[PDB]
């Protein structure tokens, strides 16, 4: 189904360093939907447990201080295959060891500022979009250009 | 004082000719720092209440019908005399007439779908701003490139 | 009408420095539609003929021997107002006095090897299309995206 | 040595897409020389003799069907291993497993509508080759930047 | 001549922005060759000697005091008409007032932090190229490539 | 640490093809900050120490030739990994090998000239960086942007 949504979110420094258009745009060239879209500056509470899995780990507490230190562009993208071509966008966790011509591959240099977040999996893609995204701030009728679809 | 405000919007042919991406990394080399951004489908009550200036215009009619036949991206950015530089940047209302360089002028072509809407005064901003932003979905505590002012 | 075509073609100065891809692509991206496009080496007939207004000057001599020195990518595209849109977007005669984010005010230099020709009239545009192109070669059945034209 | 030659088209849906440009740019910045160009409809006879290998795939149907529905841009490039080469620029079968900075990664997202074709081996450019380009459609007096080979 | 040069400087607010290697491309790729290149510090002597002018002008205290605020990236580029040339890509004193296009309307909003100096007259150029730059750093040896003067 | 520095040159083939100015900023991208940096024409001494390690080996004449034969652009860019980083997004030895996305796989097809080297260790950087630059070009005042490193 082309409705497979995915949950980014630009990180305080993807955004403080100018980079929201240059990321939604390569996102739009690939095919995908924006159904979502807002900026916002999470809560520890929001942080805390978007960052569930991560509770017990030394860096949880780096994280969210800075996923809260600052406005994050929190969107949604629909298509074909969104939640793993996103990540595939996206790059590895290390910026440093991310190939060129994605995200983090191109702009990043540090794992704690790695520019976006992407969803792994449609489950937690689905936990994403439903926690940041009230169903009211999404959209509902989609059709992409009908010469990305068969 | 460096806090100047405008309220962009791409409507729906922008944000369907996947554009938002573009227009908003323009804004963003720029140095303008975004202070609010939202994906929605606009009502005819507040889109006749942004064309308020064009009621009796023969084409305030399919205006109000366009702006609401899909998604628009509002958004709020800040900066010295932004609310100036935004319209120089989208160009002039014939897109055809519009500089290369400029947001109509390098992507736009008729009149009707001339991609983007412009703060033409502060006062304006200030007006269009409060329409279509709530005051608890723009940020506060700014921060631009500190290598941007002096 | 939308059905304004108009005749460009990148001489062998915009080819041999690797400009055809750009080119081509700041006319799709306005919105105009590529109704024809070839790569031949202009012969010396069509060369006095295509440049037969400037019979008389010196550099019509200069002229002539250039643009058949080697391969043109020629074209045309339709769309509202294509032909003075063209023109806009290519610059002016001398390369130098083009602004930035023309074609001309962006690579060229020389008046000499100043790139790209585009039709200065619709009676040009015309003379110039079927001189180079054979009705055969163009396109019929024309609609650019939907989101262009009202 | 230096001299062989790939056919790449772009499909109606990269044509349709408006990538015909920013295609050929990335050969073109690559540094291949572009030895033939030409848009067209192509036909049945012409399509079903190009997807030859591909008869009795369920596949072949809408195939044949999809590259008839309008406009292609067929090219030749010439350059040492442009044949590999450009297969690596293009990327993989699936768009969505292609990577970014490959085109079918970069803006691709389906199997069917996967924008462009190339050749996958000398003996198959050489076929492709002259089924759509007459020996009189492509340059011979060549010469690649100097600053490209050793 | 073919051989006018221009001495352009990146000023601190433009190498801490991460915009030298765009200003640079902007020039390669008009068809200017960068005859001089280097990174240092101005020292508060060049910084007076560069900015004398301007002296009894009131403002001369931040012009000097800012430019030896960081490094600077100078650069000398010869080419036809270089000099009136690479000050239009600049654009005009305030970035605000610069239109779409060139470096100061593409990326600067404010008058004291406008990212690049170029040289105003074939006057200045002569006299800031040596002030900034010894004989053996400055190349003596061009290849004007022959696809851009005539 | 994030003060690790890499020795890259622009070879006389990248800077004879206006690509100065997209290396360099494809680095600026990334994060990593400009150190050092000067065009100069490598003297034959400095080429063989420089490609020394590669004497028995048979293509030494070349490497040394070519490399006199122009102006370089000696770069000197600071950041965690960069060694490692620049060199991954250089791409492979043979520009046919090198995938889209690295400075190789966009621009180079012959390995001969492949437009740019990297210092390929800490060990080879450091030696590199000094035989080609002297204590006092280098800056000494390095500022990582905050948004960069945690
Ligand atoms: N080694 C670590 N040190 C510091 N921050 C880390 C480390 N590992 C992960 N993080 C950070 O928190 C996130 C960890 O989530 P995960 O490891 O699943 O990566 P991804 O973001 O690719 O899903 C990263 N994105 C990064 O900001
Ligand atoms: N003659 C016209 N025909 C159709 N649409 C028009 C016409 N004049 C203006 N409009 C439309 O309505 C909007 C009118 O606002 P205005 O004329 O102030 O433009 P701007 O966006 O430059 O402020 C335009 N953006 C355009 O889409
Ligand atoms: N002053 C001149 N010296 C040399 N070549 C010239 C001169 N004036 C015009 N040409 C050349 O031939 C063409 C002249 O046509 P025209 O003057 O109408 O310019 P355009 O190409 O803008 O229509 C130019 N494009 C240029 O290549
Ligand atoms: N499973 C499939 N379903 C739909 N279309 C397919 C499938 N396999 C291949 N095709 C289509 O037919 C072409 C088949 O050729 P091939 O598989 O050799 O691809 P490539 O373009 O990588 O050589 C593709 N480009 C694609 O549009
Ligand atoms: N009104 C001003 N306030 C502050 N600094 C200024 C002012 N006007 C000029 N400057 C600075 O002085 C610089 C050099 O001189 P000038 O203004 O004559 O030429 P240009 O502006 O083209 O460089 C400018 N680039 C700008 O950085
Ligand atoms: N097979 C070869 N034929 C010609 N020149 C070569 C060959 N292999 C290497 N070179 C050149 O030697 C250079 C420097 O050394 P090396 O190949 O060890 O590292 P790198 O290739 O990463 O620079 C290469 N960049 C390339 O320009």
């Amino acid at each position: 189904v082309n409705k497979e949504r995915t949950f980014l979110a630009v990180k305080p420094d993807g955004v403080a360093r100018g980079l929201v258009g240059e990321i939604i745009a390569r996102y739009e060239k690939k095919g995908f939907v924006l159904v979502g879209l807002k900026q916002l500056v999470p809560t520890k509470d929001l942080a805390e447990s978007h960052y569930a899995e991560h509770k017990e780990r030394p860096f949880f507490g780096g994280l969210v201080s800075f996923i809260t230190s600052g406005p994050v562009v929190a969107m949604v993208f629909e298509g074909k295959g969104v939640v793993a071509s996103a990540r595939l966008m996206i790059g590895v966790t290390n910026p440093l060891a991310s190939a060129p011509g994605s995200i983090r591959g191109d702009f990043g240099v540090d794992v704690g500022r790695n520019i976006i977040h992407g969803s792994d999996s449609v489950e937690s893609a689905n936990r994403e979009i439903a926690l940041w995204f009230k169903p009211e701030e999404l959209l509902t009728e989609v059709k992409p250009n009908p010469n990305l679809y068969e």
